[PDB]
């Protein structure tokens, strides 16, 4: 956390 968690 979609950064890619």
């Amino acid at each position: 956390x979609v950064x890619x968690x």
